């Protein structure tokens, strides 16, 4: 019991078709085991449940971005994730794409897929959205090497260090930046940076990564992963696994409560700032984007085959992928 309500975009089926063609055309997913395994994740349902405001090509972008995140993530479940210098170099290649240097023809599948997601994301976007989201991507790519450092250390970090690494490797605020973009809204800066919306944005991202930590612990613990809230709590408190899971549930619940308490202040905040009716509408949609990411991510993770299937399809005795698609 995380304390989250149940959630979908009507573009689910069209996006399923588009996204299957996209991952195969780009070389992220092959034929056979990799395609079956990818399909079992149900990236279209994650997009439709996590981004219910997205329609048409906007939902396509959400599903393709998710596909990139998950395929790229799994490439570190192998030697790359025990090699911080190599991880830092591979991730520097991707960061160069973020800051404007496109990969060119014949780039590897991960570079090509990311370049496509990023170009589609920024096309027609407000410059303030582009600048913020570019730095979000930089954090995401740069954090991976620190997760590898922690694996070599073999102990979980303290809570502060766990949050600094885990917020990065989880994709930081990128799901919410994507949801804003896909909903076609631009949050007014005066509202975006209110203490209420800053705390809410941070809480929503923490909620989803902590919910994921609980559901993905089984597939991660056996690989020597250290940046998982359950392991962090257990190590810090010297408590039982059950006590640590219970505490993790409470960390999520307290953040949901804080989010909802602050959400109640948002109508009055928009009035204090003198926002226009359209601006208030965009803020209201942004609240729904955050609410839907929290509830939709969790709904998806209860139905996907990624977490129950991984230890059997890709046991910890081998890499967490069928094909190497990321040159190192
Ligand atoms: C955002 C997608 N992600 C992290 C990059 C792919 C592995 C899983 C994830 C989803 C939701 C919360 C935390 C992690
Ligand atoms: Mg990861
Ligand atoms: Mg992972
Ligand atoms: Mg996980």
């Amino acid at each position: 019991d995380f304390g989250l309500p149940a959630p979908i975009s009507p573009g689910l089926e069209a996006t399923r078709r588009h996204n299957l063609g996209w991952v195969r055309r780009l070389g992220l997913v092959g034929d056979g085991p990799s395609l079956a395994w990818y399909t079992s994740w149900d990236m279209p349902r994650l997009a439709a449940c996590g981004f219910p405001h997205a329609r048409g090509a906007a939902l396509d972008l959400c599903a393709d971005a998710m596909a990139f995140f998950f395929v790229f993530d799994d490439q570190f479940d192998g030697p790359l994730g025990r090699d911080p210098a190599r991880a830092a170099r591979v991730c520097r290649r991707l960061t160069g794409i973020v800051h404007g240097a496109g990969p060119g023809p014949g780039a590897d599948a991960c570079s090509a897929a990311f370049a496509d997601v990023w170009a589609r994301s920024t096309d027609g976007a407000h410059p303030g959205w582009v600048a913020r989201t570019a730095h979000e991507w930089e954090y995401y790519f740069a954090a991976q090497a620190h997760e590898a450092i922690n694996r070599l250390r073999g102990t979980p970090g303290d809570m502060e260090s766990y949050l600094q690494v885990r917020r990065g490797i989880s994709g930081t605020d990128l799901p919410l930046s994507l949801g804003e973009r896909a909903a076609g809204i631009t949050v007014p800066a005066a509202a975006f940076h209110s203490p209420q919306l800053r705390i809410m944005r941070e809480a929503a991202i923490d909620v989803t990564l902590m919910c994921n930590d609980v559901y993905s612990l089984e597939k991660e613990e056996a690989r020597g992963d250290m940046d998982n809230l359950v392991l962090v709590i257990e190590h810090a408190r010297r408590c039982t696994r059950d006590e640590a899971v219970t505490a993790a549930r409470g960390e999520v619940a307290r953040r949901v409560i804080r989010f909802e308490q602050l959400a109640r202040e948002v109508p009055a905040l928009c009035a204090q700032l003198g926002l226009s009716a359209v601006e208030r509408a965009h803020v209201d949609t942004y609240l729904g984007v955050m609410e839907a990411w929290m509830s939709g991510y969790h709904a998806w993770q209860t139905q996907t085959r990624r977490y129950t299937g991984a230890p059997h399809v890709l046991p910890s005795t081998g890499p967490g992928y069928f094909d190497e698609v990321l040159p190192t």
